[PDB]
């Protein structure tokens, strides 16, 4: 009953989905192999990621998406969130705070992996830590787009140093408060879900695998590399934006036609034995690949940099305060997200 993409078996790919070539017609195209993967997401000419939508980048094609993209980039790089350390480290003691006074048990998904990367993403941003509570509340459960223009009215009159601020100060002139504003909830809406799916998948997968916790506490490299197999090897959006044929194309011996979508499977992709002999298997010390699991191509994860950082600091903390950390009932069921756009837990009553 649900879409064949979405489907999990465990940590991995349903037998369905398994089952399913490299590249075949489903009721749309589904690419499921990383060579046809990349090949989609690497074709930004010949495939449209076009179907609000004003500032939301998954919608913008080349040139208008060079010029936005351009913009932003520099707010994204590594070391410019490197600058968020110290808060991320703050937001998470601070929920590691909040499961320590409820006491075991504790749902580490309610208390911990759904509610850190939304604090992250208001710091990111720079709304005020007195606003942030209630940002954070109207933006999960769909006031909250009159908060944001007030927000760029105050950056564009007199500019901060943050991100919106450094955006305003040297390109104000090329950009809008409406493309600013659409820019802050879409980063809202690309950086939850999936980061939270990550937190969730990747605890029970070091607690599955508990010998390869400590790669997180080692040096930079051990521990980056820690970080980028858990996104690999979880691969938490099960499709990227769907991608349109601008004309007819040959992929993979297979005729897309104009106007027809095509689904790219970036579970399979990351699990194709073509990237890793035994790409089924976790190991956290194995030399990074070229994943899908942040896309491929011009459109590639902007919250890439910050992905690795927020998650890095999460696990390591939550070990560092919980070294007995443990399932609280060894034999109670896994709750997994199914309904949203990334793989998750809903519910991981943890003890300690
Ligand atoms: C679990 C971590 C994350 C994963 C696995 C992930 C996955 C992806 C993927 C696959 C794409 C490509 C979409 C496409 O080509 O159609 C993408 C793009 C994007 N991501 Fe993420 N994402 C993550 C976290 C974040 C975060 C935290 C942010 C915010 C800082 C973010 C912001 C964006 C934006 C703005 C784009 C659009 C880039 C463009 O179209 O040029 N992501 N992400």
């Amino acid at each position: 009953s649900p879409p064949i993409h979405t489907r999990r078996q465990g940590f991995d790919p349903a037998d369905e989905l398994r089952a399913a070539g490299t590249l075949t017609k489903i009721s749309t195209w589904l690419a499921a192999g990383h060579a046809v993967v990349r090949q989609v997401l690497g074709d930004h000419k010949r495939f449209s990621t076009r179907r609000e939508l004003v500032g939301n980048l998954m919608d913008y094609d080349p040139p208008e998406h060079t010029r936005l993209r351009h913009l932003l980039t520099p707010g994204f790089t590594q070391r410019r969130m490197r600058r968020l350390a110290p808060r991320i480290e703050e937001i998470v003691t601070d929920r590691l705070d909040a499961m320590e006074q409820a006491g075991p048990p504790a749902d580490l998904i309610e208390l911990f992996a759904d509610e850190v990367p939304g604090a992250v993403l208001c710091e990111l941003i720079g709304v005020p830590r007195d606003d942030q509570a209630m940002f954070l509340q109207l933006c999960h459960r769909h006031a909250f787009a009159r908060y944001l223009v007030a927000m760029m009215a105050r950056e564009r009159k007199d500019p901060g140093d943050g991100f919106i601020g450094s955006i305003v100060a040297e390109h104000g002139d090329t950009i809008t408060d409406e493309e600013l504003r659409g820019v802050c909830v879409q980063l809202m809406l690309a950086g939850d879900d999936n980061v939270s799916g990550m937190i969730g998948l990747g605890v029970l997968a070091l607690l599955r695998h508990p010998e390869q916790i400590a790669a997180l506490r080692g040096d930079d490299q051990s521990a980056d590399r820690a970080v980028d197999e858990l996104i690999r090897y979880l691969t938490v959006p099960y499709a990227p934006t769907p991608r349109t044929a601008v004309e007819d194309v040959m992929v993979a011996d297979q005729v897309i036609k104009e106007g027809e979508t095509v689904l790219c499977s970036l579970p399979m992709a990351n699990r194709d034995r073509a990237l890793l002999p035994d790409a089924d298997r976790l190991d956290v010390t194995r030399t990074p690949v070229p994943h899908v699991a942040f896309g491929h191509g011009i459109h590639h994860c902007l919250g890439a940099a910050l992905t690795r950082l927020q998650l890095r600091i999460a696990y390591t903390a939550l070990w560092r305060r919980f070294p007995a950390l443990q399932l609280a009932d060894p034999a109670q069921e896994i709750m997994f997200r199914t309904s949203t756009p990334a793989y998750g837990l809903t519910s991981l009553l943890v003890a300690w």
